[PDB]
């Protein structure tokens, strides 16, 4: 489960004082790494999935936290409006894409159609069946071109979920959003586990890689999707002839 994810990663875990140095630190190199992509004009991707309450709104705050706010659009994914649905599902992040040399963060994405829409039968059997080659074939065009993706799913217990839910329901800036269908919607969480694991056998790809993160430990997976962001900007950039360098000070 969570030990799985952690055992990916033969560094133990940091004391509180420990973990804030070390957050630092990825963070500057994440400031470096997104004014090295503007530099050389390569766009990033970064899609975030999981279920309510998993720490995808957290991990992305640590992520962009230090970061040019003039090179980043964090977008808020949620359910189509009428007239998105004017378009093809996949026109509303069309739109949304950023520019060479420019960042965009999708908290919820596209997978979406694989995910919300099939559980709920909001995409008919044919719609979400084709389209994890859709989304593969969407993800290479860009990833040909002078763009890096990297999708994150933040894994979450039930039990730890649960947690989540009942300090949220006593948070004074947090009650008022947790309403009794997020409660019931507990219940689809087996089918959402089997959904997004199909997901991955089927769109994980080498250009475009899925990364399970460890949600469990709000501070380990912070660090985590720091580290693999820069990991995989590393290894595109020396796929491209370019190397990473200090580009700061
Ligand atoms: N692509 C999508 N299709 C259908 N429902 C979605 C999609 N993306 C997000 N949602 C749902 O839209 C709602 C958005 O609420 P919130 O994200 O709390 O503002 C949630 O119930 C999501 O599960
Ligand atoms: N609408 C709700 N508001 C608050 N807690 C809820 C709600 N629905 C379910 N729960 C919690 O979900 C857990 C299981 O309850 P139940 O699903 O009713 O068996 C308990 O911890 C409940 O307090
Ligand atoms: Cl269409
Ligand atoms: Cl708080």
């Amino acid at each position: 489960m969570t030990q799985n994810i952690k055992n990916l990663d033969l560094s133990i875990e940091l004391d509180k004082k420990m973990y804030k140095k070390k957050l630092k630190v990825l963070q500057y190199e994440m400031l470096n790494a997104q004014q090295f992509l503007l530099k050389n004009k390569i766009g990033l991707i970064l899609v975030f999935e999981g279920m309510d309450a998993a720490g995808k709104g957290g991990a992305i705050k640590r992520l962009i936290e230090r970061v040019d706010p003039r090179g980043y659009v964090v977008h808020p994914i949620s359910a189509p409006q009428p007239h998105e649905l004017r378009y093809n599902y996949l026109q509303r992040f069309w739109r949304k894409l950023p520019q060479h040399g420019q960042i965009a963060v999708f908290d919820r994405s596209w997978y979406g159609r694989v995910l919300v829409e099939r559980i709920e039968g909001f995409a008919t059997k044919d719609e979400w069946s084709r389209a994890y080659e859709e989304i593969n074939n969407f993800e290479k065009i860009l990833t040909a071109g002078d763009y890096i993706i990297i999708k994150f799913w933040l894994h979450v217990s039930d039990e730890e979920q649960l947690k989540r839910f009942k300090e949220r329901e006593q948070n004074p800036y947090k009650s008022w959003k947790l309403t009794d269908e997020d409660w019931r919607n507990r219940e689809k969480s087996p089918q959402y586990i089997e959904a997004a694991n199909e997901m991955f056998e089927k769109t994980d790809k080498k250009n475009a890689p899925w990364v399970l993160v460890a949600g469990n430990d709000k501070k380990y997976a912070r660090v985590q999707v720091l580290q693999e962001t820069l990991a995989h900007i590393e290894r595109e950039a020396l796929k491209r002839g370019l190397h990473l360098t200090n580009v700061l000070d």
